[PDB]
């Protein structure tokens, strides 16, 4: 507790700890899991019949699936940690809201790119950098320039959405059918709950005030699970068929 | 204001707040623009004939030039905040002198030196991030230490600027005449104004006293818009150029 | 010193400011010039023939070591001006341990990954990183849970370990004797002295409290003269030989 008496009754800091604690315990462990999972079956060679790499070794860059996972297990131990020493401590990644996700989000969307082979790597990996970092600003910020932040990081969030969206509807086409699946899967992930965090912040207690820090850690639990965990099973998955189809079974794309 | 009643009076931080605000909302909107019509001019193709890309995209370094001033007008939205807020905020780039230019100088050169295939991309980046470094150090530190963090970024700086002068006067000639237009401008920005912001820091509130803060943050404002927009748009017609040459009419460099 | 009146008697940081200072200046004046040296040979050209680059420059990535030292140099010149300046000064790499080691220690693994073409590149350099995050929290907490954050730490750098050394081990016959030599001494120096730093956060006053804070900055500059001084010009060396080997006098490896 960061006041030597701990946390002021009815403060927003004053949460149930202990059961924060727990929840980030348990997504550490799973998010961390799935991570490993990931890097071993890149391990096992190309495609559902594991056949071995020509190098012997996977391409590097498959590997950031599995690493922004372990990168995210390892700060819900971190976080985990904080909670169950009672909150404010020294090295606190539950303090400043949005800077653990500096360090992920534009690894998720490099990765996203490099599976898809989009244009503009660069471009799009600066935007979700800078969106984040305007999330950052808006939740340290107490005056109204709070939404001032805020709409900045729509500014750029928005064009980026829609970019994307046009991007990736290109590329769609070019992959076999049960590519498409995966894909779709991995479309509605990212198009459906990453549009969610914004609108999250209008009704917590720094907008409206209808959802409590309390509660937001456990979305945002349930959301960096989704997005880190579910999402690399799903590229994952959309590696070995689009594999199976190239390198396995020796066919071309649409394009 | 960060003191409860509000700056001192006679501070160094009893300055004209709105003033401030008002001139980067503008340098703000002037960078961003420049950086837009960049990156969009670049999507239109190879040279002033406009000739298609045979990927049907750019090279992803060519982005930087537009990237770094997007960021640059990123960062003067952010500062127009702080001002209008009335100054020292918890989110304030205007704070700690030198730390925003820590995201953008090292990049710029980069851009520079991609541009150009300079020798050296490694060296130089590291060379420009820790004279940038040593800048920060300088002015957070109040002994006359300030002098000791101040000469060893020249001693970082002063090698780098002579070891440039030195490639650049090498590839110089490789380029045909109108190319070489652009970039004895681009030099001019380069070799004049970058040692400006050394010579200013003798003069300021923290070395003989002349210039005030007020003033200071006024004449960066200047000087970013040269540094990242008019270096940017000369980037940018360098490389028009040489690609009319090069790529539309198919003739070689002299090398 | 931080407090107005200045260190309370027989703190932790009522040390010997100026003796600290002078081993830092040392440090510096060594580890900068070792570095100095790197990148001028690796100018000269190829092997101990120094046969010409075909492009007139030597490869990016072989600049590391190099800018490695420089970079440390320069902290722990920093570093000399903090202690002179009686410690606890606004700008003090001394002050949170390991935060410079977040800039180095990955770096180094880079370069020895590219020297020995190791697979995973990007995995190690994580694996490294997060490592030195995991100690950083360790120092900055102050309850039992600074040794949960010192587990998390092992757990990366165990595995890390092992798995660097095993795929050392592929690679170490592929190369002739001579450069056998040279690779045998770096992994003594990787596997014999990297080791080290977890064991001395035991001893220290953060643990049992054998090994005072002087000492511990003092064994850290012994230290960082070995892993970064020392194993740079022992990869310097490397590469003279294995060029010497397969490029001047065109001879294959073993493989
Ligand atoms: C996310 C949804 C997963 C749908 C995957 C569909 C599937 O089962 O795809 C199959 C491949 O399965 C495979 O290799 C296996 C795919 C799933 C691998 C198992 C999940 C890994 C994460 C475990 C986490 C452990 C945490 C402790 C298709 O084979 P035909
Ligand atoms: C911030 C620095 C990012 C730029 C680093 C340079 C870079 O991205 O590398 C370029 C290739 O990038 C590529 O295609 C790959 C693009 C991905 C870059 C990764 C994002 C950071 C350089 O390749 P060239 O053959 O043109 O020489
Ligand atoms: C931030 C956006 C990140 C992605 C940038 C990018 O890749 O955008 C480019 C243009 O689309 C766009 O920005 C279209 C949106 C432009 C937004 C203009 C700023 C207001 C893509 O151009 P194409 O390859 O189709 O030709
Ligand atoms: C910096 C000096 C600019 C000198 C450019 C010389 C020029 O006009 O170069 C011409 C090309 O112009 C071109 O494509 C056009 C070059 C200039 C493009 C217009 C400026 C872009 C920035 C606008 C900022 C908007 C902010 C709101 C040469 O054609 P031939
Ligand atoms: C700090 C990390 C910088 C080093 C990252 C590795 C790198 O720079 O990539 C190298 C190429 O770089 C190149 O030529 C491009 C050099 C630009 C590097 C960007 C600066 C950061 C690796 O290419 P290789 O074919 O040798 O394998
Ligand atoms: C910091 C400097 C950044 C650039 C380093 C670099 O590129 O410098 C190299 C040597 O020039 C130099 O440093 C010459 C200056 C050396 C400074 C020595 C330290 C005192 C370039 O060698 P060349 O390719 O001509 O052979
Ligand atoms: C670390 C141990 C060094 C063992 C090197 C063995 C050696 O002498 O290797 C020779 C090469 O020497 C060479 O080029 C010269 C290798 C050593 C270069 C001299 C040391 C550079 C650092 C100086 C630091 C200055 C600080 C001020 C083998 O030639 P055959
Ligand atoms: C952290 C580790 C960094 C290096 C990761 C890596 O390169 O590890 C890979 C597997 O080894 C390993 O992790 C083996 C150790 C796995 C540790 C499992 C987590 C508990 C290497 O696989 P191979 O190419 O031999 O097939
Ligand atoms: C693993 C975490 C993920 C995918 C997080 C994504 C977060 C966003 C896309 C957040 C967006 C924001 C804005 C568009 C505006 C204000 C600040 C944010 C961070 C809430
Ligand atoms: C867009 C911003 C640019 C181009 C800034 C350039 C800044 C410098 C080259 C500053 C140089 C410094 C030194 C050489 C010594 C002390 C610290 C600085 C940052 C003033
Ligand atoms: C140039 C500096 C080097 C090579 C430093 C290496 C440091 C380590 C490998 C430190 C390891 C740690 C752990 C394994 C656990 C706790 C934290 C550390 C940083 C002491
Ligand atoms: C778009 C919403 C912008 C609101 C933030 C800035 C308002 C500042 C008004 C002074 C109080
Ligand atoms: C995503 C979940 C949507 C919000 C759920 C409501 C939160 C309950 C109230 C918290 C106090
Ligand atoms: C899925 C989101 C989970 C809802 C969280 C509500 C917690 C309220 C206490
Ligand atoms: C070159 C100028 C270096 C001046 C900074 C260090 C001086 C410290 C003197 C003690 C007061
Ligand atoms: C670049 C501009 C050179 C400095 C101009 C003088 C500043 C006026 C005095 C400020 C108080
Ligand atoms: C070009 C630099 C602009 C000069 C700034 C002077 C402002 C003094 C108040
Ligand atoms: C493995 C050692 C883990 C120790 C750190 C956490 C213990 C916390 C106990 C409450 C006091
Ligand atoms: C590496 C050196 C091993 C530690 C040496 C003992 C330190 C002496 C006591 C400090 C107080
Ligand atoms: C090699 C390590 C040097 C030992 C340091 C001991 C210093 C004690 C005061």
């Amino acid at each position: 507790s960061r006041p030597p008496e701990g946390w002021p009754k009815g403060s927003i800091n004053d949460m149930d700890y202990p059961l924060l604690g727990s929840i980030c315990a348990v997504c550490c462990v799973f998010v961390a899991g799935s991570g490993i999972w990931m890097l071993y079956r890149l391990d096992l060679g190309m495609g559902y019949s594991c056949k071995p790499y020509k190098s012997g070794r996977a391409p590097e860059v498959n590997s950031l699936s599995g690493i922004i996972c372990l990168l995210c297990g390892t700060m819900y131990a971190a976080k985990s940690f904080d909670f169950f020493d009672g909150g404010g401590t020294p090295f606190s990644l539950n303090w400043y809201w949005y800077l653990d996700y500096v360090f992920t989000c534009p690894l998720l969307i490099l990765d996203f790119a490099f599976t898809l082979d989009l244009p503009h790597k660069i471009r799009y990996f600066f935007a979700v950098f800078l969106t984040l970092w305007c999330g950052v600003a808006a939740f340290v910020t107490p005056s109204a320039y709070r939404f001032a932040y805020y709409a900045l990081g729509c500014c750029w969030f928005t064009p980026f959405a829609l970019s994307l969206m046009r991007h990736v509807k290109e590329r769609y086409l070019v992959y076999p059918p049960k590519c498409q699946r995966w894909l779709f899967w991995a479309c509605v992930i990212f198009f459906g709950f990453w549009p969610m965090f914004p609108i999250l912040f209008i009704f917590s207690w720094l907008g409206t005030g209808h959802i409590s820090q309390q509660a937001f850690y456990i979305i945002f639990a349930f959301l960096d699970l989704t997005c880190k965990s579910i999402f690399g099973i799903l590229m994952t998955v959309f590696r070995l068929e689009l594999e199976e189809h190239t390198e396995v079974q020796g066919l071309p794309l649409n394009e």
